[PDB]
């Protein structure tokens, strides 16, 4: 069996460094991380100092 | 980080009062509680006696 | 077996209530009524002295 | 030919009274505002003191 | 207020064992689980030694 | 001219019986089936005492 | 309130002609038909002599 | 730089005669129209005399 | 089995002739071609002379 | 680099043996299929003289 | 009340910069430019010299 | 008329470069390859040494 748990990541230099800050928070606290699925991009402005670029992925991960 | 919980929040009086029902249930349970996406909305009739309004809601918190 | 209809209820209040103005409209026609699914949402502004808010539902209900 | 524009409106309220906040914006700056459709409904946390709900709409006017 | 999470089963025989096999363990960690979304389908081939069919399902229960 | 009713089947056994279920009722009572859509799939758990699968079909007929 | 039919009209002629076929099977039977949604285009082949267009319509009308 | 907005052309006609009228109204008013892209279509009949086909379009136009 | 290929018709004329010209380039090269799917619909404009209707279709064609 | 082909595989029995055939059907004439997604199921029922289940899948295989 | 802009960038490196090309051209004409959603990327190569990445995005900015 | 095929591309780099593999395999084997349209974004995890990004693309190219 399977789980995802969905979770955005941020960076401050690209959609793909989002993607992996998403996925390395997600190895950090589970076991048997399989995959990624991107389900949305966006990149947050007026909140912050620099452009931050934002990857959604469905981290998916091997239960048992 | 941001992770999302798909909560399906319910009220007797509306739409918005069942999204409030969910945020709730999040807060109570969750720090760092950020926002709410409506992903579906419906009405319970069969199975209740009054009318049951339903919002359901990824929840996003952030995470650290 | 369930069988669903396709309305749009209309209120000048909310909503929820354009929601009901539906569920209404097939509980006075239909046995067995279950449950509502609200697939769109919209407000009619030209064609009205007030605005009126319009919400479709696919009404479920229960046959035989 | 009629136009569309895109507004998320807020309320302190209710998402009836966010789209509300939309189509009252709309009617201050163009004429012939003739319908809305509702696209995306969240509600607002983190950066408010009280929840904020939110009701994106295509507003739709007719152009001459 | 519901609650669900996102997982995908497996079986050597069919989709409907597959979502079977989701809601198993579901139910083997969670208390009241009361329905499944089938939400996507899918055929494991080249990471297998006989085709394994996979059938994702939203797993809903009620929390409290 | 074709007419589509939107039918969701139920079954103890599987997703193709339930679809099957619904076609069967919809061949009860209308003339002229000519095929049939899935539109979605689930299983109930908490209402019953046997997990029972649930496909959602629009049933297409032939008019006149 | 408002309810849609589901209907597909036929022609050989244009995508717009099977839309009108639809609508005009819709007045033939209905009353106070408002408008029409298309849902779907399509063309038939190998089941017709000549190529057959199709148009898919949600027409609704106006109860009571 | 391209920039999109949304028009709906209509026309007693046709489909594709609704989407060049939303697009020739583009070309009266914009620089460097590029392309269009159909995002919806239907059919007014109770607001008119005639029934009125609609095709909703993102006219494309590139900036500066 | 039906195999589908992904093809995008062209046309001075209309939507309708730009799905026939694509269903046509496959019945130069494909046997048992038996329907189609309209999937996209746009104009070219800046590139060409007169502007150009065009039809994305999946083309249904049976294997063996 | 992945390619994928989108294949409607057909049953007289169930949608995983109708899944199957297609799978099958891409076994026989390509090498390294890796994987398949189900995209859409329906059942044919006018045209057959037992019902006949279809599912449609995106069957992956590796290049090179 | 947030407004959007419909906007492709574009760019010879990358999809990410193709992104801050179309919020650049939103902050040079837009006050109060608050965030970015990502909502088609492509790739232009048979109409330019090197491969261009696009990134459209809906560009949200603050009124008033 | 332009035909499409549907490709995976993969990078131990990026979501751009994985576009680009994709492209690169289509130039290789396709003449009057002239554009492509991002369709999905994953990365691989479990099966690979390093994280593999992917980028599956629709690559359009003219026929004839
Ligand atoms: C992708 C994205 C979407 C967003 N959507 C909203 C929104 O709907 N309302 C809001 O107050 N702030 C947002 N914000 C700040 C956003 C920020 C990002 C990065
Ligand atoms: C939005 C909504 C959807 C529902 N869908 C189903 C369903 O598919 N099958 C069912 O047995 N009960 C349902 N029920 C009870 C529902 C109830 C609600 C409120
Ligand atoms: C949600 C909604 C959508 C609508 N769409 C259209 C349309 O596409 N064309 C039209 O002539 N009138 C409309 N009207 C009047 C509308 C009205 C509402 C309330
Ligand atoms: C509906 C909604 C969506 C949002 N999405 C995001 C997001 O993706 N990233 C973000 O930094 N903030 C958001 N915010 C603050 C949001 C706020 C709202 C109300
Ligand atoms: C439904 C399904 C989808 C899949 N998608 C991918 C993919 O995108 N990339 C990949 O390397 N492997 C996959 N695999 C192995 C898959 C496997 C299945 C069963
Ligand atoms: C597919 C499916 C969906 C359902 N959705 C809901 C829902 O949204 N709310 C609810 O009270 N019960 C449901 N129920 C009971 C469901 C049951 C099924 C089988
Ligand atoms: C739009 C369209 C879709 C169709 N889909 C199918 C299908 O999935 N299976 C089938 O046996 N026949 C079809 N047929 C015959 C079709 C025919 C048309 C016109
Ligand atoms: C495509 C289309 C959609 C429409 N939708 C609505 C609606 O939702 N409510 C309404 O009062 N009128 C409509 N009208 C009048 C419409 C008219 C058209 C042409
Ligand atoms: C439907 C359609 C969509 C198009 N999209 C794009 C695009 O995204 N970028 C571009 O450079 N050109 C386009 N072009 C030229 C287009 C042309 C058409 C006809
Ligand atoms: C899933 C499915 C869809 C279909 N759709 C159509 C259609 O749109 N028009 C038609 O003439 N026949 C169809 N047919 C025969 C179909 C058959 C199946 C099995
Ligand atoms: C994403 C994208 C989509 C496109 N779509 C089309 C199209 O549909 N027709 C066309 O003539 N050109 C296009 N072009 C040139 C495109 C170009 C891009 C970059
Ligand atoms: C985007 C993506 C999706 C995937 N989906 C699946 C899946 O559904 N089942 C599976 O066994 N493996 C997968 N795998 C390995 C995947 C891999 C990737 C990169
Ligand atoms: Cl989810
Ligand atoms: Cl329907
Ligand atoms: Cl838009
Ligand atoms: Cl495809
Ligand atoms: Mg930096
Ligand atoms: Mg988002
Ligand atoms: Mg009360
Ligand atoms: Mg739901
Ligand atoms: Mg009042
Ligand atoms: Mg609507
Ligand atoms: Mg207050
Ligand atoms: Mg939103
Ligand atoms: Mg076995
Ligand atoms: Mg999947
Ligand atoms: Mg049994
Ligand atoms: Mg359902
Ligand atoms: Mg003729
Ligand atoms: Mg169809
Ligand atoms: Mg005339
Ligand atoms: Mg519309
Ligand atoms: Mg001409
Ligand atoms: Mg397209
Ligand atoms: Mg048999
Ligand atoms: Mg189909
Ligand atoms: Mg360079
Ligand atoms: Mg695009
Ligand atoms: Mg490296
Ligand atoms: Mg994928
Ligand atoms: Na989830
Ligand atoms: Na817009
Ligand atoms: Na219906
Ligand atoms: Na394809």
């Amino acid at each position: 069996v399977f789980k995802k748990v969905l979770l955005t990541g941020t960076s401050e230099e690209s959609f793909t460094a989002a993607a992996d800050d998403a996925i390395d928070r997600a190895e950090d606290t589970l076991d048997n991380v399989v995959w990624a699925e991107v389900v949305d991009q966006g990149v947050e402005i007026g909140a912050v100092e620099e452009r931050t670029y934002q990857t959604e992925v469905q981290v998916a991960f091997e239960l048992d």
